Parts: structure tokens; sequence; C-alpha cells
RNA sequence: AAAAAAAAAAAAAAAAAAAAAAAAAAAAAAAAAAAAAAAAAAAAA
């Protein structure tokens, strides 16, 4: 088939269609360029000042990015937290036995002239500062990022958690519309603050101030919903990685794990940079995300969703995969693991159930193997009870959203 | 499996993913730093005062929770309360025979400099003072932790107890938001106090002032749901503790189980640490929590409520489980103890049912197994091409049919929709 | 054509007016713009849903 | 009389799409919208 071929006249023809680049950019393959994650700060002035110039500046339009940044390097110089153990990363020390370290031992700059204010935008605000005025920054990243009437849910708690210890009232004007300040989240700097802060007291999470994460959260795996799809996939269906990683049963979706697990880039790490690598501007294009993951994102979730995962039922059925073979094998594993328990008498005295004691019946385990071989037996076509385990798996389910493989599976199989 | 490859092309690939930390963190194993648990309870200053500097800093938005912790440390020296027997734990004596001890032998400090209202907030406040105040304020630690009409609910009702031999009415303004006042959750010395409180009412359980322990009760075993749930399960197939454990069929829920049993922690101790682990600040990652034991908490509710239990009705439905066989094995458990009942003669004149008559008869195949042994079950399980019956699933919809006002995420409406249709 | 050509002009045919009537339109591949939506709708396409 | 898509200028074609996205998932701790104790027919001269 490289060569095809009209055949009534006999003339060749090249089917070709429109090329699609964006290839993806990994954590690692990037620290072969530069050893230092460069955040450009400018006006490392009074921060009584700049306190100042974003309290105020966000009772209103117009705050300017450059600004809340350096007010929150200004805030969060908590050069507080001792590396108990070590700390390194893609080639980057960041500090060795119980070293003492804070949020910026991630390599800081400083950048151009332009500034609003003059001297003092006003005396008004004490250090009921880094208290919470940070944490309200930074927890704007988390709404700037959202949509539905999550954002005003989002907002009015993540507007409780400056009421801890602090006691207060809730700002800025306009509710939302992807708008406000939701522009801080195309900030190359803004972004890898928020990335510190998070990678920072994600390691301490014991820390005081560790309660800032509240917003800085939704950074760490920011666009690698695939990678997280498939550590759910695992722990919904209980199975170990590998063991997952076997039941891929189409190229490009065994493609796509393939790309995800490429070695060297931390996934695993402990405390690694690898998941902030979008906001660390690491990468431009996760190789983690659901978009680049498109068959392997929505495979595991309808998996998941079959064996009666509660995230799965919301995740988005991506575009311009093949649904009829992912569906297929996403039935086919859900069936597998969902038929067939994982039972075994765990605790005993002295007594325990030695188990070793038809046509057609399927597969005692969930080996792939034998769930390919009895599927082929099969005549390659889903069995009504796999397709009543589905219709089960779905009926009853309700408040499905539109695009969801959640609606998607509902619509498949109830009927 | 320790190494995947693909076919095709046949190049290796190492399936990993992102970690997972927080490990647990038990009681005893934190008595192996310290023999004390610290109280820094700052102004040890005037009580008169400091029951001025609370009536009235509640009355309205701003009352320090230092303020509050003082004021609690002076109302509670009801040194009260005489050791009828001894009372250690985890090395730490508390105090032998007839030993007469306060709420406090539970190693107090003293700790910053900052304090808000001068000399005095108001000299109004009488010793209508540790007749309620505390119980009040330690209350509002209850209010603190909730969010649905609970709160106002909660408030409502730990408020005519402050209306008990002491008959004095309510008080902030706001209803919640968990935000007034559920900020003492977040002080270390303040959930120390309550959980003295509590621990020590839970003791002298007699006391005149043990009607305190109101709000201060959702401390013991805060943080424990998972041990809690397990009790439950037990009470509820009137099971033994022991027998109960065989019944776990997954291995993450043995684990779970395993981590949980941990020896040498005084879960099972009369008056112990252990169940203020948490407020405590002997842990900061419980292992008896629902959350740390996922797998346990939903497979043993899920099954409780199988067995009629009203209490797992409402058992949120934990996430990143298996599902699919936690189901499988709670319906089994279920089942078994369901079906099977537990009747036996019990008292008599001379004449009782001695039951083994010649057990032959005629279903002489497949009915489900006599009693409640896992081997026995399990064994059956197998016999039953390891796919639960059309019986037992009726069970289970007759378990779950019936059931109304499910709420979401809960092992009840999970149970309903799994089994009812 | 350079169809599958990395950047090209080809994408633009139209508004660079390179073309007064562009050969991968709709309009002058009505059965095959039909049928091959057709298809995918029936596999499952969402977009196909609303092709004309 | 003349007519006959309540067709149509073309060009057109998802009431698709900036990029990045992807549970209208999440500080963490939690987890019966249980629970002072005592009780518990919203039973009773």
């Amino acid at each position: 088939s490289v060569t095809v071929k009209r055949i009534i006249d006999n003339t060749v023809i090249v089917p070709k269609l429109p090329a699609n680049e964006d290839p993806v950019e990994y954590p690692a393959d990037y620290f072969r360029k530069s050893k230092e994650i460069p955040l450009y700060i400018n006006t490392t002035k009074s921060l009584s000042d700049l306190r100042g110039y974003v309290y105020q500046g966000l009772k209103s339009g117009n705050v300017s990015i450059i600004h809340v940044n350096s007010y929150l390097y200004g805030a969060l110089k908590d050069i507080r937290g001792k590396l108990d153990k070590d700390w390194s990363s893609f080639g980057i020390n960041i500090g060795k036995a119980g070293d003492t370290i804070g949020i910026f031992d991630l390599v800081s700059l400083k950048a151009l002239d332009g500034v609003l204010p003059d001297g003092v935008s006003d005396a008004s605000r004490t250090s009921a500062d880094d208290k919470w005025l940070p944490l309200y920054l930074l927890g704007l990243y988390r709404v700037g990022r959202t949509q539905m009437p999550e954002y005003r849910k989002k907002l009015m708690d993540g507007l409780t958690n400056q009421c801890k210890m602090i006691n207060e009232q809730f700002e800025p004007l306009v509710p939302e519309g992807r708008d406000i300040f939701d522009v801080w989240g195309n900030d190359s700097n803004y972004t890898k603050i928020v990335a510190a802060v998070d990678m920072f007291f994600h390691m301490f999470k014991k820390h005081e101030c560790a309660s800032f994460r509240y917003g800085t959260i939704v950074s760490r795996f920011k666009d690698c919903a695939a990678l997280a799809t498939f550590g759910h996939l695992c722990k919904i269906t209980g199975m170990s990685t590998e063991d997952v990683t076997t039941w891929i049963l189409n190229r490009e979706v065994a493609d796509e794990m393939v790309q995800m697990m490429l070695p060297g880039q931390e996934i695993d790490k402990a405390d690694s940079y690898m998941p902030y690598l979008i906001d660390f501007g690491l990468s431009s294009k996760s190789p983690y995300s659901s978009v680049k993951n498109p068959a392997f994102h929505f495979w595991g979730q309808l998996t998941a969703l079959l064996l009666r995962s509660t995230r799965a039922r919301n995740a988005r059925q991506p575009d311009d995969i093949e649904y009829t073979s992912l569906t297929t094998a996403g039935l086919l594993y859900a069936y597998a693991v969902g038929s067939s328990a994982d039972l075994a008498q765990q605790f005993c005295v002295g007594d325990n159930k030695y188990t070793p004691d038809t046509t057609n019946a399927p597969p005692q385990g969930r080996d792939v193997v034998e769930w390919l071989g009895w599927f082929e037996d099969q005549n390659r076509k889903p069995t009504p009870d796999m397709m009543q385990y589905a219709k089960r798996a779905v009926m009853s389910l309700q408040g499905l959203r539109e695009k969801t493989i959640g609606k998607y599976a509902k619509s498949e199989f109830d009927k």
C-alpha cells in the first residue's frame, strides 16, 4: 500500500494529506541546552512598596503582571525549608544533606525598564502580607485557567483560604470570562513562580506557609492528563503499571504510551521538575497531554469508566481518534478486569483456600493474551454479556456532560 | 512483568508513574522522639481578664485563637478527677493509685509575645465562666469541621448545651463557610486543648463538667474512619474482629488492615493517647484514616451497607481504588453473613436443638456454604466460576432497592446503582 | 501542489488568490465530502454529525 | 398570460479551532450533612 493506483484508466494517485507538525518537547531533552530555569523578575525594589502596588492594583482592572511577579519574589523568600534529604534533578543540584534553602534556588534573573505607579501607591498595607496576599495572588492562577460556575466555586473557596488566621474580604470586581487576570497565565515568569512555589511546598509539605499551594497546585502535571489517567487506570484496575501497559491494544495507543514512558524524564521521581515542564517552560508541547495522547486518553478513561471510575465519567472525548477500536479494546479490558474480580483470601488461622482443586466461558484472570485469544475466539466482536456489562456500567449514569467519554459510553452502550 | 517491551520493533519501555509519598505516622513511633505533648499556652496572665477578651472577642469577627487557648487553660484547671485506677500510655505516666489530677497533666509550656486588647476588654463577665463559655468554645471545634445545614444543626444544639444549668444564649454573627473560627482547627495548641479535654472527661466520664465533651468529642479518633468502620463491620456482621479480618479478600485491603493493626499503638487501649494522635499532633497523617485505607474503607462499608447498616448508606466512595473487586469481595462477604444467619438456641428447659442430624440431603450441589468460613465461601465462589450468583446479586438488589435519599459519591449511591436495576 | 507540505502556500491558495475555485472544496468534491463524513459519522465522529 | 425547490450573487461548508489545554478534580487534614452523657413508640394521671 505504499503505492496506490486508480483501476479503470490505471493511473497512479498519491494520497497525501496536510501535514501535522508540533512535535512534543521533553523536560530532560531541554537541560541539554540550559542548566538554569531563568526567572526574570525586574524591580528588585521595595517590597513594602510592591505590596501596595498590588493591593491597590487589584482592587481595580489594572495591576501589572510584572508587579505581582516582583511582589511574590518579595513575599516568598521564606528561605525556610531544611532539606532533610538530598535534592537534585536533571543534573541540577538544589541542595545536599539538610542544606537550608528557599523557594527560589531555581535560578533568578532580572529584566527590563517599564513599571507603573510612582514611589508609593498607598502606605495602607502592613505586613498582613505574605500571610495571604501571595496565596491569593497564586490562587488566581488556578482560577484563571477555568470557565464555568467552577470559576465562582473556585474563587469563592480560593478566597476562604485567605480567611485562614487572616480575616478579610475578597477584592476584584468582574466574575470572569477568562480575561480579568487570566492573562497572568500567559506570563512566562508568573507561571515559573507558581511552578516554583508548588514544587517547593510540594517538597516541604509540612511548612507553615505550605497552605499556599491552594492555587499553585494546578501547576503540577499541568498538561499531563494522559500521564495521570494512566496512573488512574492502574489504580482503578488495581493492576500494575506494567500489566496495565500490556493491555494496550492499538498501535496509536502504544505509540503514545511509548512517547509518554520515554525514560530519563523523572516522571516517577519524588520531587522533580518534570511535573512543571510546562510552567517552568521546560516544554511548550508536553508529551503527557491529553491532546498528544488522544487515543491513550480516551481508552484509559473509557476503560476506567466502565470499571466504575467516578472521574472518567467526565473526561473529554478526544477528537480524530479511532473511536470504534479504542472502545472495543476498552470494553474488553474493562470486561476482563470487571467480570473476573481479584478475590483471594488474605488472612487466616492455619486454614486458607488452596485454589487448584467450560467451552467459550471468558478467561480465568487478566492476561492480555488469554483475553485476546478469547476475543479472537469470539469472531473479534464483543459479546452479549460484555456489552451487557457495558450497558450496566453506563445506564444509571446521569448528569453526563456533552463530549465527555461519559456521555459517549452511555450512548455507545445504554439502549 | 518487572520488564516490559513493545513487540513489533521489540524495544523496551519502563512503565513508571508519578510517585505518591506522604507515609503515615503512628502515635507510638513518635514518643520515640519526645516524652511530652507540649501545649504552648502563652499568656498565663489573668483569667477574669481573659474571660473578657473572649466574650467580647467573640461577639465580633475577631478573637485571637491565642486568647481562647489561654482562656481555656484558665477555666479548665478543675484539678478535679481522682484516678480510681492507674493511668499510663506509650511510656508516659499520668497518675498512679489514688492520684488526683486535672485536664493538663499532659505537659504544658508557654510561648511568644503578641497579644491584642489592653488591660481589660470589659469588666462585664462574671464567673458564669467555666460553667459554659469553655463548653461553647470547645463546641466550636466541632462546628468548625463541618459544611452543610449540619453546621446550623450542630451550632443550634451545640448551643442548647450552654442553656444547661447555666442558661446563657447564642453568639457570633455569620452562619458559616468553614471560615469564622473554623481556623481554630488549624491551631496546633487549640486542638491539643480539646484533645486533652476529651481524653480527660473520656476518662472521668461521670464528672460534673464532663458535659464539655459536646464539641470536644469529634476529636477522638479524628482521622481514624477506617479503624472505626472496621469495628462497625465487626458489629454489623456480629463476627469477631479476627474472623472479620480473614474475610479481607484483596491485597490492598489487607495491606491497609496490616497498616492499621500495627501493634504497640494502643488502638484497643482503654484511655490512651492514640485516638487523638491527630489533634495532639502525635501524627500528621493518621494510618487509620479513610484516605490511607481507601480500599478498606470502601469494602467494609459497602459490605456493612449490604448487611443493612444504616451508617454505611452515607459513607463516601473513595476514589482510585479497584471498585470492581472490592464490591465483589464485599457482596460475597455480605452474602455469606447475610443469607446464612447466626441462629442457635440460647435458652431451654433440658431440651435443645442438637443440630447434627445425619446431614444427608437433596440439594446435593452448589447450594451456598453452611456458615461463614472465608475458605468455605472462597471455595464456593471459585466453584461459581468466580462471578457473583443470581441470588446473591438479588440479595444485593434487595439490600439497596428501597434505599432512598442517597447522597452522591457515597457507597450508598454506589451500591444502589451497582445493584438496583 | 504541496498539499502535504510543511509550511507551504497551498493552504492559502484561496486568500492569496492563487486560485479562485479551490479543488479541495466541499463543493467541487461533493460526493467525496458526503461519503467521507457520513462514513466518519457512522464511525462515531463528533465533527461529521454537523457536516452539510 | 407566464411560471414552480417560500432554491441559488459568487466563492463556500463541524452555528469547529489563537497556543497551551482537558474530571465545570484537590492546600493540606478529613471523611455517616453520626455522636455531651443518658436515652431512645414524635407511647402513656
